[PDB]
């Protein structure tokens, strides 16, 4: 039974989201639909992505490292490799385990990119594993085409490149035809000033492998993401309730659900066109969430884009398989 | 009942340790005993530490930032504040939530410290939350006395300072009488070359608050830590099985246990002098673990210091309250 995949702690403060590893505190409806594959599992034990259900480090041992010009001090360091080159990843060779599923946001001049996935780390020496210590920085990671001269976003892994670019100047740039990337897998969001931005990533930024099924509304049932408060570079001190705005990141699944789906096969749980339904019991009122065979969650919220606060969620109880045709209750 | 605190996934690949957030893959006996309080809970709902049972970010908004000399390029950046100054931490004002419980390892010259807790981040501007972008680096964090001129390790929080020092040169140093620290809470271990070192932290490096109870052997029952593979700075690419050696970090508890202990009070579970016992069932053979009222785990391994491999652990079953006087079975 899927029932124990989603239990009370998962959405009441313990569970984190499968993209940012942030404590889930809201449900973000997506009336326009979305797709996600990375660190996302279905009910047949499979992922279309390239990441295990954990947050550790991003490591690839063979890419091109460079910086522009004849002066190496305080430069933007660029690392890139081809998607499909992660030979040492048994899940998928598309990208290193943990590489974020977000399209690259280009940046130049004095401009910090908006809504980039950013992680800390740097370049390392492919011949011995030692870091190039003068390249440690915050790096934007994403999928692109056209590197090195003009990396531009792409949202398919097919024909893509994986790119890392420091968002601030490194102490001393490194040019190496073969060099490694090391970045910690729990990210922050790039912003150019103190203001919070929209929930990140927006659907049109998410990178998906060929074959990834899409989540679309079914009647009044609308796909959701799981929202957590995520740090942002323009005001790195900001937390929940900041007067400069609260920043949300979102993921397609609670990580505890992803973990469970990755450990057992649930393919006999649902018949075609069913959700597995749970009831979310608030201090007053309740709502239902439905899980599809493809691993996406739904709420009965129709066209509403408004974040649903989970602070008054008390517990979760399983309902069972139900038709996706039936409107999920939303009675808060 | 404590029974569901420790279930099969906690030690068979899902659970991470409460110091490094690494996947637990071994049990490390500590025949000489140890103490731990940070991100450690007891069975009466309480911690002596200063950290919540999660890994997010370390943030303190008021410390002294400096570098030595009249040349600001490629310098070691130092940040320090007094222990007890974390006013915004409701768990404890000893230190910012997530600050590591390890004594500071001094370093100078061209020397990278051995066995330091290292995290990525930098200094930020107390007046607005914006990072000082030229200070991003890998930083050693620990407790010390004698900063700024001569920080030296301490293992009590009483009268201590909290220190962060970049282990590599920052692009441009910053001198500020009041400045913030931001460091991601999942660390790596500093090493000066490619070799793995002993499990980290060793008992004599762990920083404890006043009142913290110690774990000592009880008959043939010996306290243990939970070991995970942790990255090291001297060979940042090394993972499990590296020919340069496998590096372990250890924590006093599996994080899922810490979480459970922080959410409910278990003080009626055990009578004085009892362990709550679980049986660990391997492909062949079995052993018992016991949990004391103070939240420490024990195994019946006596004087053995050898890491116990969990790769062949299949499942866990609860036994119940038993006298700590009874030798925990070790029959692998
Ligand atoms: C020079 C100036 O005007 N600076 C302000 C800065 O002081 C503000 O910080 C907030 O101040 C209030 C009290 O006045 C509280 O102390 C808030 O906690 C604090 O906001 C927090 O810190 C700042 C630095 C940001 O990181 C913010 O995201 C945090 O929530 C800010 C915001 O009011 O405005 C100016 O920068
Ligand atoms: C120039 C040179 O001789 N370098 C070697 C380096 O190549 C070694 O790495 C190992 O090489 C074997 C094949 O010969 C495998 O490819 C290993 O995966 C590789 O070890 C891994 O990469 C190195 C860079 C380290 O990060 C190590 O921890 C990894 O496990 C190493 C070790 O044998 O020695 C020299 O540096
Ligand atoms: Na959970
Ligand atoms: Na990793
Ligand atoms: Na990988
Ligand atoms: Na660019
Ligand atoms: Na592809
Ligand atoms: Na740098
Ligand atoms: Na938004
Ligand atoms: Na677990
Ligand atoms: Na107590
Ligand atoms: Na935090
Ligand atoms: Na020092
Ligand atoms: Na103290
Ligand atoms: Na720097
Ligand atoms: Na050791």
């Amino acid at each position: 039974s899927p029932a124990d995949l989603l239990t009370t702690p998962v959405l009441t403060g313990v569970g984190t989201d499968n993209r940012w590893n942030g404590e889930i505190v809201g449900l973000q409806p997506v009336p326009g639909g979305f797709s996600t594959c990375n660190r996302h599992w279905n009910l047949n034990g499979s992922t279309f992505g390239w990441s295990s259900p954990r947050f550790a480090a991003i490591d690839h041992d063979r890419g091109n490292a460079s910086y522009p010009g004849s002066s190496s001090s305080n430069v933007l360091e660029l690392w890139y490799a081809s998607a499909g080159s992660a030979a040492d990843n048994p899940i998928s060779q598309i990208a290193p385990d943990g590489f974020p599923d977000m399209s690259f946001v280009p940046f130049s001049g004095t401009t910090v990119p908006t809504a980039g996935w950013v992680g800390f780390g740097g370049i390392w020496n492919s011949s011995n594993g030692a870091p190039f210590v003068t390249t440690v920085q915050a790096y934007e990671l994403g999928f692109a085409t056209g590197a090195p001269s003009n990396p531009q976003p792409t949202t398919t892994t097919s024909g893509a490149q994986i790119v890392a670019k420091s968002i601030y100047g490194v102490a001393t740039g490194i040019n190496q035809a073969t060099a490694g990337l090391f970045v910690m897998a729990s990210g922050v969001i790039s912003t150019p000033n103190s203001s919070a931005i929209t929930y990140t990533p927006q659907p049109n930024r998410i990178v998906n492998a060929p074959g990834t099924p899409a989540a679309a509304p079914i009647g009044k049932n609308t796909p959701i993401m799981f929202a957590s408060v995520v740090r942002r570079t323009g005001d790195i001190n900001a937390e929940a309730g900041s007067t400069n705005g609260t920043q949300y990141g979102a993921g397609s699944q609670p990580l505890p659900v992803t973990v469970g789906l990755s450990l057992n096969n649930y393919s006999s749980a649902l018949m075609p066109g069913q959700f597995f339904v749970w009831q979310l019991n608030f201090a007053s009122g309740f709502m239902e969430l439905g899980l599809s065979v493809d691993g996406y969650f739904y709420a009965g919220t129709g066209a509403s884009a408004t974040l649903i606060d989970l602070s008054e969620l008390v517990d979760i109880r399983p309902v069972g398989p139900r038709p996706s045709t039936s409107t999920l209750v939303y009675n808060l």
